[PDB]
């Protein structure tokens, strides 16, 4: 006669939103798909000071999700739109403070009386992709433990170290638990944004977001007074890094902006399409249509393989995500040209030319990127194309790279910079010195020997100089001859084969763009280097 | 870095209580209730009360007034009027709309359970005393699914069922009687638990159990306790009974035509069941019970033989006569032991010509001896004080249910009939059972009192005393159990009543016994 199988613990989760209305389609929709019974699982939602539609996405999917749930809780609150105290939407006054540690208390106080097994706080920009996270977290048998989630940069959702007066302070271990070098569940001294309590021990009864513990001393911030709870509690922090968990934002300065902030999250949902499929949103919510550009570019060209389809997707997501429209150049695959249409285009290699690493020569795949490449600097004489931008597919975006590249582009016409070629992404190889910095335009500099053809701007100008060149008869590849060009490679023989090297071509500072795999991580490719010589098979 | 977990608290649960007619047990029954071992902010209350013809719900929210802030939460569900169902007839008549409504109030607090993430629901009716304050503990330690406490009665009736008839009805099994007497102890496999009982609603398979409204494939009658029962069997759970160790008491069941006053005295009799063994069960520091107001019953006098050294049976005793509302004269028993020969002598006493003990061929005891003469001074008050009927008690002695009623109603069935009495067993050890013993007519539930081997309780007119006293038993003092037969010539041994001349003794026995020993040794 067995026992039936025991129901999963229940959990409430807490969310509070301030002005989150950019990411709750995605955040609520990974939430919604979390691999926890949702007859176990009930919702604290408290929203206020929303100078956005917050209030709207919210109500629109607790409507569609309620049925579904253990019980919902709805603590919306319209007026005000923002605090008498702040100096910005971004900016944490003490008002701010007290409200959201009360919120966070009161979410609390609601998952103790309704018998909760667990609370699980999530900030409303926190991307929890794993749909396993509250399982695994709750398989850790801990008290107080936060799944360590990735950013863009070294931030996460933890510290490894904290002064005698509740500042942040930092440790060697900080680094390999931030990179999985370390996997496990640490004691650490703080962690926040997305974390999970124990209500089952009895120790959890001692923990409280608000009031500040008798003899809390520090800041009045909303983390470390938790953190100096659990200190008092006797109950240790833990973060987990075994495996991932999900993404989030890092957080802006006080006197940032609501649009930085909705691209800063529209740049975690880049960086998840980099080695992810994309973060889908809630089935009850849909986001706000998108309007494409060409960031006052007169063209914006793609070069994509026919048969990498993967790329092609991938790319079309990220530059529909950040607003910007493409001219997909269909590209020239090297491999499929046989040895008669290399010459019925009239293409010789270099005489001499190895490859600078294992003195391969120029392999057909390079030939067929040159062409692409050759071929866009055809089409922007022919159309007249003042400035255009050039992509590759297989490139990560940095964040508020549109506004950062469109903000170059007009110091430089500001300046009437005389420039052929400016780099967006490339491999820097003068490393010893910074390069010469270009006065008067901010975040550029006279590029020096580089190597990579990722992301550039061309100007008519520029691309009459390399068709001048006429470089069908001399290839090299395409990263080696725009240095040619601006005379800055380092082989002599390979720069005297071409007389003029009058190229005007600088690099963004820092860089705009970046690989998305680099030699050796896992799905790299790299069709130019497929051990094939453009002479013959 | 190891770092220990706190304990974990424990599980949460809520107590559903159903009550009507019930407030001549919930000073007892929530006064148990309280005193549960198990952490009161992990437990909440769910009561709901309705057709009372008595002060149920006044009780009730006294009650839940003075205990509300230490519990997690208090659910209270009165409904004054009506006071009786429309198709009742009586107030202890399960009506079909009894019935139902009792099964959608068991699935109200099972629904109120779920809704609230408790871990357990216990269901305890207002009529069980959950003496056991580890009761619920225990049920939680068993890992069942749905678990009933075996809780005791005055009879075979308990909690559970051994077995199904295919068609919801009770049957008898062989395993019953060991599993109720606790002759095999441990949780057991039943196809019915009632009454009280723990689900556990942390199993996946909790979540198909319902109380209302019967199974699609329900096709039995519309009875409560074989409605949940087949929910069981249909959500694959098994119905377990524990009998590890004493958990509570239970009334049993009356029938459709009973009071309220059978119901109340019901209760009160299994108060005296726990005083046989127990203490008395303690009533709430919230709620007290009424005051009580004992009488003679009747009699001219009501006496009590006592040893003062026996200050527990003499503690006993007159709280088992306070509840039931009966007052006595305590007479302090003659000790034999401490009898020197010197003051035997000066009473006279000699023992019969040859007796024999029936079952040792020992001689009279100094025991024996002190308990006659303690029989025999009641005898002589009796005739002093000229009381025409008095009732004997001693002091280990077991009440049957009803004892009041049902020992006055005989008297007065005999006074009606002008029945020629000297002596009524209320309590005996029959001796001749191979025939029946020879009934009187016109008065029920009296017969004609044959060879008997005991003198727990009985009743002496004011001729039966002057005859045993015309006796002179001194002179041939005999066991006063041996003596009495003697006197109404029932005794086997003739030799023994060759020694007493006249034996015209009018000796009866209530049929059946009001009174048994406690111990019954
Ligand atoms: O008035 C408010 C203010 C904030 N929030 C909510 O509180 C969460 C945190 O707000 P931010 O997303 O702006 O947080 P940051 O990215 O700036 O980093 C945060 O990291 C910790 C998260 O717990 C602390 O809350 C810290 O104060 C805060 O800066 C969000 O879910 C936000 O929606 C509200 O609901 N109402
Ligand atoms: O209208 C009503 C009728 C009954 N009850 C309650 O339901 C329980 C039934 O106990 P009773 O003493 O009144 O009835 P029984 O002694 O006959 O024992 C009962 O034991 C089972 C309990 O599961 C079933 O209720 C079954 O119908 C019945 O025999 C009690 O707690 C009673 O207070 C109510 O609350 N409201
Ligand atoms: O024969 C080829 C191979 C590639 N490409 C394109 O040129 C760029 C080179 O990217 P890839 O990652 O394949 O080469 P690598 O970055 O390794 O030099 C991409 O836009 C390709 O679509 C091309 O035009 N012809
Ligand atoms: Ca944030
Ligand atoms: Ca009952
Ligand atoms: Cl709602
Ligand atoms: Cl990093
Ligand atoms: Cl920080
Ligand atoms: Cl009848
Ligand atoms: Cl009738
Ligand atoms: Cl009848
Ligand atoms: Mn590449
Ligand atoms: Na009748």
């Amino acid at each position: 006669s067995p026992e039936s199988p025991l129901q999963a613990p229940r959990v409430l989760i807490a969310l509070l939103a301030r002005n989150a209305a950019h990411a709750l389609p995605t955040t609520l929709g990974a939430l919604e798909r979390l691999r926890h019974p949702r007859e176990r699982t009930a919702l604290w939602v408290a929203t206020d000071h929303n100078m956005d539609n917050t209030s709207t996405v919210l109500r629109e999917w607790l409507v569609a999700v309620k049925s579904l749930y253990h019980s919902v809780e709805w603590r919306p609150a319209e007026e005000p739109r923002s605090y008498p105290d702040e100096e910005g939407p971004k900016h944490w006054s003490d008002s701010r403070y007290e409200h959201v540690m009360k919120l966070r208390q009161a979410a609390l106080k609601s998952a103790r009386d309704m018998w909760a097994d667990y609370i699980l706080f999530v900030d409303a920009d926190n991307l929890i992709l794993n749909p396993d996270t509250l399982s695994l977290l709750i398989a850790e048998n801990k008290t107080v433990v936060a799944p360590m989630l990735d950013s863009r940069a070294a931030y996460s959702n933890f510290w490894c170290g904290m002064t005698s007066q509740g500042y942040y302070k930092r440790t060697p271990a900080y680094i390999p638990i931030r990179k999985r070098d370390r996997r496990g569940c640490f004691a650490v001294p703080m962690v926040h944004s997305t974390f999970l309590i124990d209500l089952r021990k009895a120790a959890s009864r001692n923990l409280a977001f608000y009031p500040p513990h008798p003899d809390y001393t520090w800041s009045f911030d909303d983390i470390i007074v938790f953190a100096f709870s659990c200190k008092q509690a006797e109950v240790q922090m833990y973060v987990c890094n075994k495996e991932e968990y999900g993404f989030l934002p890092v957080p802006l300065r006080a006197h940032s902006t609501l649009q930085d902030e909705a691209e800063s999250f529209m740049h975690v949902q880049l960086e998840v399409m980099v080695k992810h499929p994309p973060a889908e949103p809630s089935r009850f919510i849909s986001a706000p249509t998108k309007t494409p550009d060409k960031m006052g570019f007169d063209e914006v060209f793609m070069i994509n393989l026919r048969r990498r389809q993967d790329r092609r997707e991938r790319m079309l997501r990220a530059l529909q995500a950040q607003e910007i429209e493409c001219r997909l150049v269909e590209a020239v695959d090297g491999k499929a040209m046989n040895t008669s249409q290399v010459e019925a285009l009239g293409i010789q290699m270099l005489p001499g030319y190895r490859d600078p690493y294992h003195g391969r020569p120029l392999t057909k795949g390079e030939l067929g990127c040159f062409l692409s490449h050759y071929n866009i600097w055809k089409e922007v004489v022919d159309r007249g194309l003042q400035k255009s931008l050039v992509f590759e597919d297989d490139l990560r975006f940095e964040i508020f790279f549109k506004r950062r590249l469109m903000n170059l582009m007009r110091d430089v016409e500001r300046e009437g910079l005389d420039w052929d070629l400016i780099y967006v992404g490339r491999k820097r190889m003068q490393v010893e010195h910074p390069e010469k910095a270009v006065p008067r335009v901010r975040n550029l500099v006279e590029a020096d020997y580089s190597y990579w053809t990722l992301a550039y701007v061309i100007s008519l100008q520029g691309a009459r100089k390399l068709l001048a060149a006429e470089p069908l008869s001399k290839m090299l590849p395409v990263d080696e001859f725009l240095p040619v060009m601006f005379d800055k490679h380092p082989v002599s023989e390979y720069k005297a084969h071409f007389s003029l090297r009058n190229l005007h071509a600088f690099s963004v500072e820092p860089l705009l763009i970046y690989p998305t795999h680099y030699t050796g991580d896992d799905g790299y490719v790299s069709d130019t280097e497929t051990s094939v010589v453009w002479n013959n098979e």
